[PDB]
C-alpha cells in the first residue's frame, strides 16, 4: 500500500503539500474555486493535527527559468485566504527556505518555473525535500508524470504519504478496476480506437460487458462487416477491432456492437437523425448516434452490472437529435445501484447535460492520469508513495 495522512505524525511538522491549483485566472482574479475548495479537507486536517502547511502547485504552461506574472499563483493564494478564512503567505522565493509556524498556511510560487521540474532532477528534488519533514501528494491530475514536486520530492523527504483527494481517487479507481463486484461493465467511447487501444486491451480481461461508443463503435461495425459510409472510423484499425471482438468472444465478454444507428447527411446541430438498421448505412451518411434498439440493449446490460466504469459517450450528444443514445446510457447508470466511476471531459459534459452528477458514485476530474490508470499503466507519483511506505 501507501501511507495516508491518518497514519503519519504531523504535529509541529513542516508539511509540504502538492495540490492541483491549476485554476483559470482572469484580471488577477481566479474564475473557478472548485480545485481550491477540493483541497480544504486535506489542509484543515494538517492544521488540526498541529502541522505547518506549505502548498505546492503548477499553474498553466510556463517555460522553466522564465518567471511570467500571468502564471503566478498569487491570485490563488488570495482566493484560498478568502475561502478557508485564514491568512495565506505567498512565498516568491520558496526554494531558499520557507518560514512557517504550526497553524499557518504558505503558498509557494509555481513549481513549473523552476529548472528541472518536468525532468525531476536530483538537485531540485533534494532542495524541495530540505524545506519540510513530510510530503503530501494530493494532485492526482499529475500522478502520471514524474516531476520534482510530484516524484522527486518523495525520494528525498523523510516521510511521504497521500492526501485526502488522492486517497479517495485511488480508492474509487481501484474499487472499479482492481477489485470490482461482478458483473462489471465498462463504457469506452471516443473518436479513435488507436487513442483508446491500450484501455480496451487492458479492460478486455477485467470486464464482463464492454460497451464501445462513437468513432470507436463505428470501427467495430466495419469490423463486423457493415458499411459505415461517411462515418468517423479507422479503416487501418479495422483488423485490430476484429481481433478485439475475437478475443472478447473467447473470454466471454459482451461487446454490444450497435444493431441500429442514427445517421445524418450533414454534421450539424440542424441535421435530422434517420433511424436505420446497422446494415442499411449509405455511402453519403454518417453514424452520429446509436439507435433505439441499441439503447435498450445497453440499458438492460447496465441494469445487471454491479460495477460501472464510464469513459465516453455512445453518440454526438452535443447535438440533441443525436443525444438519445447517451441520454439513455446516462439514465441507466443514474438509476443503477452499481458503484459507478466516470472520467473524461466528454463523460463529465454528458453527466452535466443529463443532470445525473449526484447519481454517479465517483467522478474523476483528471484527464491523462485517469486514462493512464485505465490503460493499466503504473503512475510514477503513486509508485514512489508505495516504495516509501515499505
Amino acid at each position: 500500500s501507501f501511507l495516508t495522512l491518518k497514519d503519519v505524525d504531523l504535529k509541529d511538522k513542516k508539511v509540504l503539500v502538492r495540490v492541483d491549483f491549476n485554476v483559470p485566472v482572469k484580471d488577477g482574479k481566479v474564475t473557478s474555486k472548485v480545485r481550491i475548495e477540493a483541497a480544504i479537507p486535506t489542509i484543515q486536517y494538517i492544521l488540526d493535527q498541529g502541522g505547518a502547511v506549505i502548498l505546492m502547485s503548477h499553474l498553466g504552461r510556463p517555460t522553466e527559468g522564465e518567471y511570467d506574472s500571468q502564471f503566478s499563483l498569487e491570485p490563488v493564494a488570495k482566493a484560498l485566504s478568502e475561502i478557508i478564512n485564514k491568512p495565506v503567505k505567498f512565498a516568491k522565493d520558496w526554494l531558499d527556505g520557507v518560514d512557517v509556524k504550526a497553524g499557518e498556511i504558505v503558498m509557494c510560487e509555481n513549481v513549473r518555473f523552476n529548472s528541472g521540474e518536468k525532468k525531476s532532477t536530483d538537485d531540485l528534488s533534494k532542495k524541495i525535500a530540505s524545506l519540510g519533514d513530510v510530503f503530501v501528494m494530493d494532485a492526482f491530475a499529475t500522478a502520471h508524470r514524474a516531476q520534482a514536486s510530484t516524484y522527486g520530492v518523495a525520494k528525498y523527504i523523510p516521510v511521504a504519504c497521500a492526501g485526502i483527494l488522492l486517497t479517495n481517487e485511488i480508492q474509487a479507481l481501484e474499487k472499479a478496476l482492481k477489485s470490482p463486484k461482478k458483473p462489471m461493465a465498462a463504457i469506452v467511447g471516443g473518436s479513435k480506437v488507436s487513442t483508446k487501444l491500450s484501455v480496451l486491451n487492458n479492460l478486455l480481461d477485467k470486464v464482463e460487458i464492454l460497451i464501445v461508443g462513437g468513432g470507436i463503435a463505428n470501427t467495430f461495425i466495419k469490423a463486423e462487416g457493415f458499411d459505415v459510409g461517411n462515418s468517423l472510423y479507422e479503416q487501418d484499425l479495422v483488423a485490430e477491432a476484429t481481433e478485439i471482438l475475437a478475443k472478447a468472444k473467447a473470454l466471454g465478454v459482451n461487446i454490444p456492437v450497435p444493431v441500429d444507428v442514427r445517421v445524418a447527411k450533414e454534421f450539424s446541430e440542424n441535421a435530422q437523425a434517420i433511424i436505420k438498421k446497422v446494415s442499411d448505412v449509405v455511402a453519403d451518411e454518417m453514424i452520429l448516434d446509436i439507435g433505439p434498439e441499441s439503447q435498450k440493449i445497453i440499458a438492460e446490460l447496465l441494469k445487471s452490472a454491479n460495477t460501472i466504469l464510464w469513459n465516453g459517450p455512445v453518440g454526438v450528444f452535443e447535438f440533441d437529435n443525436f443525444a438519445e443514445g447517451t441520454k439513455a446510457l446516462s439514465l441507466a447508470i443514474a438509476q443503477s445501484h452499481a458503484f459507478s466511476v466516470a472520467g473524461g471531459g466528454d463523460t463529465i459534459a454528458a453527466i452535466e447535460k443529463f443532470g445525473i452528477k449526484d447519481q454517479v458514485s465517483y467522478i474523476s476530474t483528471a484527464g491523462g492520469a485517469f486514462l493512464e490508470f485505465l490503460e493499466g499503466k503504473k503512475l510514477p507519483a503513486i509508485e514512489i508513495l508505495k516504495e516509501k511506505a515499505i
